[PDB]
């Protein structure tokens, strides 16, 4: 049917948009071991094998910030001591296994029941705030790496990678990485504007994404005696460096032993994957129950085995059929290698500003962090700004702040580090136990009160 | 008095912006011999001896697009057959000057009642079109002075002009053209937002222009490995390229002997720069007379003995001490030489880019040539598309288009120029013969009624 055949091509784009820069994100959080062709693999069986068993086979398993969050976060704790990133995040799978028994056997979903706007509002802030910062990081590596100056060097060798400086690429990738944010704003504007009619209009402003790339890979395209870096994708059904990563993957290690005193020792990087997999899996189920969560829990953790990262929920009979073509084509859609090397890294990094800037206005908070800073009598109409007194508002926001202070500090040192779910999570009793002490009951259900 | 003291520094700031935007434009679009070292010394005087005589000393008199076209048309003409661009202009001046006496004899202001909207918002628009088109133009002119390669050669010599290809030129211009108009469209927004009480945040807003310069500025300072072009300004009253122009300019030439038939020939180029100052004249003084224009008109013919571009009206007791001290500080100002050669010609063109945008949208005309595009189910609610039938409003526009692409191809070839002002002059009668017979009376007193 022609719904069938535009709906199908709408969710592939939406559900390849994300993957292929989280992949290159990956690619440069790590040295290069994982990366997009095992990413976009990763997804390929995983939508197949949740379609066929699933509550709501409309659900789109996507990959989401906080869990690359915790995997750059133990890519950086694997570094301070001699440990294989790999085969050691093999072991908190199985970790993860054994947490699904305990599951099953009875449910745990207790903590559903105490999850608040004051959480929510304050972790997706501040995945909002990581996005940004990022890509702020890389100009600061780019402009070290290919410094400035008028001088350089004849003919250097960049096949595996830029030997030394070499002119048009530091700021090259900034032009790039600032265009694609630029077109993909405009477009999002151009969705909620007035120029042509109806319909005719949200078809495309709906595709602005997979839309406004292709214009600056074209901009790459036209220019290429001036290099620029590009994704690592091997080629088809292949790992990249396959020199150092096979598909099977050897629990002892490839190339080094791996410490004993480790193996039973993993529980604890495996309960944090569980309760970031958790807290994020029901957000997107109250656009309207155990088994679908388990399921996804213990596919993550098979998704260890061979080396995939582990997936998580996302936005949204012939139901079924939905999920099986879109599996089946993003499997596929690794076959384009040489098409694909062709989208330089700023594209994608630029794709993901714009990922981190439009998932911030949607928060309820920045709407009053905003005022904050606003003069007292511009306020915007809404039930909870004229019940409320005025300088009571800004002590909430406060108490936020200050909270988000003390998360970012966490993520910041890289010692003392894979422990920000575990100091957010207590957030939770902060607002059960500490809140209801110095709010009002009939104030405090116009903040914090989830719909 | 305190007022005083913050509307003087206003004021400053206002008239200066555009005048070293335009010297270094001038600059670009002429060999070097017209800069900013004449252009702001042109203005700098011209302020004292228009507050001594004037109707209204409140006025300021600064420089115009539409002057600087004629002035680059009169260049391009200059250039097709040998001729002295600045011995040539001066005879010009001496033209307007006989053109003076002939109106003080007898007024000849009548045009003033026979100009309406459909001249002022087509001509007007094109300005605001140039000025976007002509920064593209540079972008060009840039790429092919620098292309895009990874060898280039070492250490070339720049001193009086970069005699080959360097790095980090060709697209740093861009970074810094794209950067002062982000900022300044940012800042324009700033005014009209809610950030911050009332006045303190307008005193800021006010000035977006002047303080959208420094910021880029001091990034070029932070940045002195890379070369990049900056303005031709040379010592305290002194002339650029004293080698090529001197304070006192000799009419029969200073190095080839200007040609005898262009003695008497040159009324055409004066009567032009009339009609240009004249139409320019009276939108400036509609926000509530001859002597007033007519020693504007002579004092910018005055203005072409020692080689300064004539200046047009502008935008807006103690009146004379204001025009007093606006003019000597001018005067002053060009004594920062070393100080004032540090800004980049990027900075300006995009300043030029905010002044040819901000311009344009304020006129009416493009407010409905959007509507064109809109669907007719969310056309805005004015008194002039509810009373009128919408298959006819587009016809008007297509009217007005038609014009403006005539206009546009005149500007365009270069060997047919000079006469842009001829072609579109003779528009007032298009407006009061042509229209009129195709037009119900009632009907247009809604579309280019000027209030």
């Amino acid at each position: 049917s022609p719904q069938v055949l535009s709906a199908i091509i709408f969710i592939y784009f939406a559900a390849l948009t994300p993957a292929i820069t989280f992949g290159g994100l990956l690619g440069d959080k790590t040295e290069n071991m994982i990366g997009v062709s095992e990413l976009l693999l990763s997804t390929a069986l995983q939508g197949i094998i949740f379609s066929l068993l699933g509550a709501q086979p409309l659900l789109v398993l996507g990959f989401s910030g906080p869990l690359l969050v915790f995997e750059e976060a133990f890519y950086s704790f694997c570094q301070t001591n001699n440990l294989e990133y790999i085969v050691g995040r093999v072991w908190i799978g199985f970790w993860l296994i054994l947490l699904v028994v305990l599951v099953v056997a009875f449910e745990g979903s207790f903590l559903v029941r105490f999850i608040s706007r004051y959480t929510q509002e304050i972790f997706s802030f501040l995945i909002s705030l990581i996005f940004i910062y990022e890509t702020f990081y890389k100009l600061v590596t780019i402009f070290q790496d290919h410094p400035l100056q008028k001088n350089y060097d004849h003919d250097v060798l960049t096949t595996p990678k830029p030997q030394a400086a070499l002119p048009n690429t530091a700021l090259l990738s900034l032009v790039l990485m600032a265009g694609t944010f630029f077109l993909a704003m405009m477009l999002r504007k151009f969705k909620n504007s007035s120029y042509f009619p109806g319909k005719l209009r949200r078809i495309i402003g709906d595709f602005g994404v997979p839309i406004s790339i292709l214009i600056m890979v074209m901009v790459d395209a036209l220019i290429q005696d001036t290099y620029t870096q590009k994704l690592s994708v091997p080629e088809g059904l292949s790992v990249s460096n396959p020199t150092e990563r096979d598909w099977l993957i050897h629990p002892l290690g490839i190339r080094v032993e791996f410490p004993i005193w480790m193996m039973f020792a993993s529980a604890l990087p495996a309960l944090l994957v569980f309760i970031l997999i958790f807290l994020e899996s029901q957000i997107t189920t109250l656009i309207i129950f155990h088994l679908d969560l388990l399921l996804i829990i213990g596919m993550g953790g098979v998704g260890a085995i061979f080396g995939m990262p582990w997936l998580s929920a996302t936005t949204v009979k012939e139901q079924r059929i939905s999920g099986l073509l879109v599996a089946v084509l993003v499997g596929v859609s690794i076959l384009m290698g040489p098409v694909l090397r062709h989208i330089p890294l700023a594209v994608l990094f630029g794709i993901f500003l714009y990922m981190g800037v439009t998932s911030l206005s949607g928060i309820q908070l920045f709407d009053r962090v905003l005022l904050l800073l606003k003069p007292r009598k511009y306020y915007p109409e809404v039930p909870y700004a004229r019940r409320v007194k005025t300088w009571r508002m800004h002590l909430f926001t406060i108490t936020q702040i200050v909270c988000l202070v003390v998360l970012w500090v966490v993520r910041s040192i890289k010692q003392i580090s894979l422990a920000l779910p575990f100091i957010l999570i207590l957030t939770v009793p902060l607002r059960r136990f500490l809140l209801p002490f110095i709010f009002r009951d009939m104030e405090l259900k116009l903040l914090d009160a989830d719909d």
